[PDB]
């Protein structure tokens, strides 16, 4: 109930919001029906609208107007945007030529620089180029400041998660705001764009940008707008905040446009209709810049453009339906459209299993549209799993397409012609940056970046110490002039042990044999040296990974690779390996197929056993340095150490081998050689973190022998590709991999074909930041190079993302 009886005169958006049920005058009280009776008439103004005109100038002031352009409106904080240009012969801002912005010009009283942050819905990376010619504004805000081709949104690329992200620095998973529309099975409670139940606070996890700021002392402008207040109502009411006295006037403030997402949903992302909303998006900004001028603090303010994602081409008629796979479609409740999520209909049908709808969902039709995964299963890149509003069965949808439950869901709703929703990497959902002001860069371009950075950024613009999220502070310094964070690498937890020869070869019964009994001072000596770390500069180029938590492990040196060998997990946590450009590809030898070998450095007690994946029949195992590159015959025998082992299931063999005796190669002949660290990682329960020895729910059969989710490589080189990865004298050049450990191939459709057809196809789609490593593995990488340490974090924040430009 409200009491709509109360006044907003000398109310009109005001930033506190008055509790039920009195009646409201807030930027939100349209979408809650509770602003005064007399909200449209004081704080909706139109009349004579909204640029003033020649003979309007020095006009005596008429309450009434939408804006003014009388002498005294300078003053009052209310005059029209464009009223300087007409009345007193200024230009508008887009018309001057830029200047850098040194140091922050503010007016006295203001505490530091401001922060206006233009977000745009589904604008599309692309636009930035292709519409340049028609958004003079925004090509002027992007030339001078400081931009970055794209930035890469969350998964899924939707509205509401895209804009909490940038508001708090969290993933949707963590957040909690895992889609426009959602379940929460505990709450019992649905979530939807329409209605009540979003106002709701236990929806809305983290600490977003404006109540951050509010916490520590900086007041915040309202983020939020009602969809029928015109945009040029929300540009003149954050110039009218802007002239409150120094102790009512906030620092931090959103702008939000529906545009261009809204034409582009109805026309595509390319469709001829979508020039107009381009410029009126044009024409907005200029509004607001103009206005910022007046108030003289157009080289004050730090101006942040930003969309939450893309918009892609998608009609009707590119829909696949579940009722075309499912025999039971009625016992299911889909999620529709650029994602899939699916959940049994009833909790109470016992005869609901998400196997055989998973398994009537793969590999079914040969063009298939879709492909279905339990989400501990999609790419960690995704982050998208730890949240029990995200249902166990995903159907990731490919670009152009939709995924319904029936065809009646689909004409009983053709209209529409775009959307967006589809993984993150895809081009046409990558959206826009843009930082200019005083505290930004110069014409400066910055390589693409993730949308869980930009509150560091933002927290960093205000003076404000962020709340923990997923950005990586540091990583994004390289956009700003000043208010850089230092921060100081993690310290080294645990030392690693440097085991010696400890144990004879009779103290071993593992099960393992190996024809290796097949014998010198000169060669000996040399041999001993490459046990003590002789090599190790060639092929542990970053120094050694610090492990940041408590555990017991040992270095291992030989020939061609260093390793970090757990004691706890029987199995190395990282092994590092360089392969020049000119290294020769082996094969194992006759002799050694099945060769195992005990590690005399490392007991028996804490070593792996042949035994257990005899008697295991449906686990293998791999080798973490790959036997196929060793530098010579002999030392060839290094590689089947059992310190080297780790258990695969035979399906993964197939992809590991491949990318071992034939990708790595590859590589190194592309990049001019690369340094290879490999591992595994153990996420039982998904939650992108490392396992404690306690959460692993899986060993080799009749074993300790832990088996991991997944099997990691991170693959660096020199960015500048003319000089050998071992011999780099600056920035580098980073790829990496998390591969699902998956005891079949039921992911790669065309996975009977030769692994030249499927293997690499898979690894793309499983590309992952080495900070993606670092959180699954505790290890903290590239702890000793040449580079300032923020040039370091945006390497580790880097996606090799496969897509063309
Ligand atoms: C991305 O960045 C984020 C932010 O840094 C990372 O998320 C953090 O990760 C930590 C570990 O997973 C986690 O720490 C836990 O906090 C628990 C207290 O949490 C509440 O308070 C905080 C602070 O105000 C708040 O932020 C939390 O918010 C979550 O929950 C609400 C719902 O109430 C949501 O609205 C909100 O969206 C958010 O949900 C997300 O996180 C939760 C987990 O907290 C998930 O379950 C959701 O799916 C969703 O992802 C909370 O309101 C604290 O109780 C935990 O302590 C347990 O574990 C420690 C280990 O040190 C153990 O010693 C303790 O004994 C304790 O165990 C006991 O409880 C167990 C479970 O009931 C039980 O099994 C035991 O037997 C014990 O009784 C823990 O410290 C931190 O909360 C989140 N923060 C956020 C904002 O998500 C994230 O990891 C980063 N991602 C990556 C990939 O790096
Ligand atoms: C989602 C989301 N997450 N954070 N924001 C705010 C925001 C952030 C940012 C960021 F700086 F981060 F880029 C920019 C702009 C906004 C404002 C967006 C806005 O104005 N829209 C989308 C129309 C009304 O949307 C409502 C949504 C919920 C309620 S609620 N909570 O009352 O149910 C009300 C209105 N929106
Ligand atoms: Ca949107
Ligand atoms: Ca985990
Ligand atoms: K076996
Ligand atoms: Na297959
Ligand atoms: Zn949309």
């Amino acid at each position: 109930w409200t009491a709509t009886s109360g006044s907003c005169k000398g109310r009109c958006f005001e930033l506190q919001e008055v509790g039920p049920p009195d009646c409201r005058c807030d930027n939100l009280c349209k979408s809650y029906s509770s602003c005064c009776h007399d909200f449209d008439e004081l704080c909706l103004k139109t009349a004579r609208g909204w640029e003033c005109t020649k003979d309007r100038c020095g006009e005596v002031r008429n309450e009434e107007n939408a804006c003014h352009c009388s002498e005294d409106c300078l003053s009052r904080g209310d005059c029209c945007t464009n009223y300087q240009v007409v009345c007193k012969g200024e230009s508008h801002w887009v018309d001057d030529d830029c200047e850098e912005i040194k140091v922050p010009e503010c007016p006295a009283g203001f505490v530091r620089p401001p922060l206006i942050i233009f977000s745009v819905d589904g604008f599309r990376a692309s636009y930035m180029k292709k519409g340049s010619k028609v958004m003079p504004n925004i090509e002027k805000l992007r030339s001078c400041g400081t931009h970055a081709p794209y930035m890469r949104p969350v998964y899924p690329t939707k509205t509401f998660p895209n804009l909490y992200t940038l508001a708090t620095g969290l993933y949707p998973e963590s957040h909690g705001i895992v889609g426009n529309s959602m379940y929460d099975p505990v709450f019992d409670a649905s979530f939807h764009l329409r209605g009540r139940e979003k106002f709701n606070h236990r929806w809305w996890g983290g600490q977003p940008l404006w109540i951050t700021a509010t916490k520590q002392g900086v007041r915040a402008g309202t983020f939020f707008w009602s969809v029928s207040i015109p945009h040029e109502r929300r540009i003149l009411t954050i110039l009218q905040w802007l002239s409150l006295p120094d102790n009512e006037r906030p620092s931090v403030y959103a702008f939000y446009s529906e545009q261009p997402d809204f034409s582009g949903h109805k026309y595509g992302p390319f469709g001829p209709e979508m020039t107009n909303p381009l410029r009126e998006i044009d024409k907005t900004v200029g509004q607001l810049m103009d206005g910022l001028k007046q108030l003289r603090l157009h080289r004050c303010v730090n101006v942040i453009f930003v969309g939450d994602h893309g918009m892609e081409d998608v009609t009707c008629d590119r829909t696949e339906f579940l009722s075309n796979y499912l025999t039971n479609v009625d016992d299911i409740t889909l999620v529709p459209g650029t994602l899939g999520r699916i959940r049994a209909k009833s909790i109470n049908n016992s005869k609901y299993d998400p196997k055989t709808i998973i398994a009537a969902l793969t590999c079914k039709k040969p063009d298939q549209h879709f492909k279905p995964y339990m989400k501990q299963h999609l790419p960690k890149r995704l982050h998208y799993a730890n949240n029990r509003r995200i249902e166990d069965i995903h159907l990731l949808v490919d670009r152009r397409w939709h995924v319904a439950r029936k065809p009646l869901d689909v004409y009983k709703k053709c209209f529409f012609q775009g959307d967006h929703g589809f993984d993150n990497k895809v081009n046409s959902m990558q959206t826009v940056f843009v930082g200019y002001g005083p505290t930004f860069k110069y014409r400066t371009k910055v390589p693409p970046f993730e949308n869980i950075e930009l509150y560091n950024v933002m927290c960093d613009l205000l003076g404000l110490k962020p709340a923990p999220n997923n950005g990586t502070h540091g990583s994004l310094n390289h956009l700003l002039r000043t208010n850089t964070f230092r921060p100081t690498m993690p310290d080294e937890v645990s030392r690693p042990n440097y085991p010696g020869i400890m144990y004879l070869q009779s103290e071993f019964d593992l099960g393992c044999t190996c024809d290796d009994k097949v014998e010198n001072k000169l060669e000996e000596l040399n041999k001993r040296l490459h046990t003590k770390g002789s090599t190790k500069e060639r092929h542990l180029l970053y120094g050694r990974p610090a492990v940041l938590y408590r555990t017991s492990y040992d270095i291992l040196y030989h020939t061609d690779f260093e390793s970090g060998y757990s004691e706890i997990f029987l199995m190395p946590l990282w092994t590092s390996y360089t392969i020049s450009k000119q290294a020769e590809v082996s094969s194992i030898p006759e002799h050694l197929t099945n060769c195992v070998r005990p590690d005399v450095r490392v007991s028996p007690g804490f070593s792996q056993n042949c035994l257990a994946y005899k008697n295991d029949k449906q686990m293998s195992y791999g080798f973490l340095f790959p036997p196929y590159l060793s530098s010579s015959p002999e030392a060839k025998y290094d590689a089947f150490l059992v310190t080297n082992m780790v258990p695969m299931y035979p399906a993964f063999k197939r992809v590991w081998a491949y990318f071992q005796r034939v990708l790595v190669k590859k590589y190194a002949s592309e990049r001019n050689g690369v340094n290879v660290i490999s591992g595994p990682i153990f996420d039982y329960n998904y939650d992108g973190l490392r396992d404690t020895e306690d959460e692993i729910k899986q060993y080799v059969e009749g074993s300790s022998i832990p088996v991991p989710t997944h099997y990691y490589s991170i693959i660096t080189s020199c960015l500048d590709f003319t000089q050998p990865a071992d011999k780099c004298d600056g920035p580098l050049s980073v790829s990496s991999f998390i591969l699902p450990h998956r005891p079949d191939n039921d992911e790669s459709c065309n996975s009977s074909e030769d692994e030249s057809k499927w293997v690499e196809e898979l690894m793309k789609m499983h590309t992952a930041r080495v900070r993606d490593i670092e959180h699954l593995t505790g290890l903290d990488f590239y702890r000793k190079t040449s580079r300032s340490y923020s040039e370091i974090l945006t390497l580790k924040t880097y996606l090799h993302t496969y897509e063309s430009e």
